[PDB]
């Protein structure tokens, strides 16, 4: 009911339109040995912003595994409900992603589809000794869980902290019983981690639950692929849950909820006989579940720390030739902040042209006059590839 | 309106933990051919309570497509949002879908995705010209949308209706503008049906936005499987949309947003460009999407009258046998009410070491003393698997 915000679905409609004008959003292309995308045309750019970190979605043990369980199973899914029955391919793959993370671990369609089974579900208490929490989000937590806060918001009260703002996060604790803090292990988009030491010392005092979001935090960080926040503390405890992706890193499909200890079911129980994804969304595919377990043992092989090397050794490289945020830290995320769209755009437009396809976030992705451009290091980029990749980007100024 | 988390579980949690005592529920099963399971134990029984409705999950043609689909391009699946790019095999499977359903049709990876990324948007009056319409909920609409209510109340008024109260809805029409109705298009429980007639006559009369699930209707209903509402609306207009998933009855894996028209891409970019599931959620992998185009296929040839014939056979068949609810209803789902939920875990797990599982039905999925065994007629069925079982469902003396 304001001009004020049909000006700016106007102004949101040219982004994307230009977007769309210029190639950089909406093309479609076929993927091509090493990180690459073929475009009808012959032209094949580089992809500079592929969340396959690791580089496993080109792993042809991943791929042949899922086509081995597609073929000894000779079916997709399920035909019933996982409350009613799992097949046997389900249970030897959270029993994998149990023993890798040491703790007790589902699957899902995606983890957007394990917020929607769990928030709310933190919110209600029932996780929390029968004591509904204070539901504290972080201004830049991931908007699969940041718009679920109504859900939440019926069950109890939800507040939301500026971005790291511990200081605010333990007068919420300290004024108030139970709190729960719902989060991202890392930040994309920005060169931002989780200051989990605070986070820790304000769990031991005051018991806070920590929610956390290890989607750009798997298989990147940590032994066995384990994440940041379990290389920190080790061994989960009972009052930390995190969620992941298994498409981005651990070169696989879906995502996960981890609940905590393998020896409770108790969070396991509670959220699956709750009215939610996990109850009534249809489980992985049998392609996806092979792949799963495969993946599980390359993260237990000698192989995990060799990728993991390439990544950190190329995020170095890397940083030594390109400015962007979150330089020096060992996160594959590196943005590179321009304010404009307009710039945004061009420069995404550019590169493209010139072999190399960065994401171009604008208003909706994140805020306005914040727009950049979202490059995603993996350990499948040559040195040549980020070294042309820089020739080309400091072509443009800036 | 909202869908609060269930605080109390003492007897609900002693009827899961009953239901996985008994062997009913939480079973690790292996599929095999012929609609049947494998147990640890090597016991084979027939599974009676199956959504596969018309048998595809036992294609070889559908699961070779996924096989072929994986082995040529050699991913899982893009490694970006799909507003940067796609790959042609994902638009291949939705242009597929599109000629079945004589629609726009995107994929996600579950039709509660779909649901999440749809009814807040339409809440916001984008979809209905910017006024944003009073969201009136079906009872009995399933959960997946139901759970999503708080999220429309941030945008408009959300209200819930008692079922198929055509003139309550019919009198909230005559009192605001814009008016949306949310169903099913076809109920699992209770045997009931979208009434079509009613909702197109107050769709003519007053602009009634229609937002069906048809998750129990698409395959198994109407001409080349279009499902109930396009068999009866032939072609969809500017106010109807439809979301479903393909891992029941349509043989695939995941869900679909049927946006209306098929020349007119104002719905499909509002709801691309919002943030929602379609924006940041997990594209389908490789075979899911090579499933589902030769799934399309299938739907389009001989093949699909020739498995809904089987299916209204075996419906007539067991309809002639066994009384249970719906009994007389072109729908392929039958309850075989007890009211006792003891009893009805116990007739479960008794037709279960005969060799017939039948999912029981019990609080809270369903209200208290009203359980049921919900029976699922598939075209795979063998007409000795319907009269055996009839046979085992009389000796039961129930
Ligand atoms: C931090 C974070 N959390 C959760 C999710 C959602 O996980 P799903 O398993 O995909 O539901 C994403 C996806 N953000 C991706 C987009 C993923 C895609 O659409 O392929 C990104 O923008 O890099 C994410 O970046
Ligand atoms: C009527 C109905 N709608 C929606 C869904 C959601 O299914 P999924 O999220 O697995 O695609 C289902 C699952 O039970 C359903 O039966």
């Amino acid at each position: 009911g304001s001009h004020m915000v049909k000006k700016l679905r106007h102004l949101s409609d040219g982004y994307w339109d230009s977007a769309a004008r210029l190639g950089v959003h909406g093309a479609v292309l076929q993927a091509v040995p090493g990180g690459r995308l073929s475009a009808p045309d012959g032209r094949v750019a580089v992809n500079m912003s592929s969340y396959s970190y690791l580089g496993l979605d080109e792993s042809p043990r991943i791929i042949d595994a899922a086509i081995a369980a597609l073929r000894s199973n000779m079916v997709l899914n399920s035909s019933l409900g996982r409350v009613r029955m799992t097949l046997p391919l389900l249970e030897e793959a959270e029993c994998a992603l149990g023993d890798l993370f040491g703790a007790d671990v589902a699957t899902l369609n995606s983890c957007s589809a394990a917020a929607w089974a769990t928030l709310p579900v933190l919110a209600s208490g029932l996780l929390t000794d029968g004591v509904a929490p204070v539901m504290v989000f972080d201004k830049r937590a991931h908007f699969c869980m940041a718009s679920l806060k109504s859900l939440c918001a019926d069950e109890t009260r939800v507040e939301t902290i500026r971005h790291n703002d511990v200081d605010a996060l333990a007068d919420i604790c300290r004024k108030n019983k139970r709190v729960a803090y719902v989060c991202d292990s890392v930040y994309s988009t920005g060169g931002t981690l989780a200051p989990l030491e605070e986070l820790f010392a304000l769990q031991k005092e005051f018991g806070l639950f920590l929610y956390f979001d290890e989607a750009h935090s798997t298989s990147v960080i940590g032994d066995m692929g384990r994440g940041y926040v379990l290389d920190r503390m080790g061994a989960i405890n009972d009052s930390t849950m995190l969620i992941t992706s298994l498409n981005k890193g651990f070169g696989a499909s879906g995502g996960a909820i981890v609940f905590g200890p393998r020896d409770d079911d108790r969070k396991r129980k509670i959220i699956q006989r709750s009215s939610g994804p996990l109850m009534w969304s249809q489980r992985l595919n049998t392609p996806a579940l092979g792949a799963i377990i495969e993946s599980a043992k390359l993260h237990r092989s000698e192989a995990l720390p060799e990728l993991q090397a390439k990544l950190h050794s190329n995020i170095a490289l890397f940083d030594g030739l390109v400015r962007a945020a979150g330089q020096g830290n060992s996160v594959p995320i590196r943005y590179l902040e321009l304010g404009s769209e307009v710039d945004t755009l061009e420069a995404s437009a550019y590169l493209f042209d010139n072999g190399f396809y960065v994401e171009p976030d604008f208003f909706p992705i994140v805020s306005r006059g914040a727009a950049g451009l979202r490059a995603r290091i993996r350990s499948s980029m040559s040195t040549a590839d980020i070294e042309q990749f820089a020739h080309v980007w400091h072509k443009l100024g800036v």
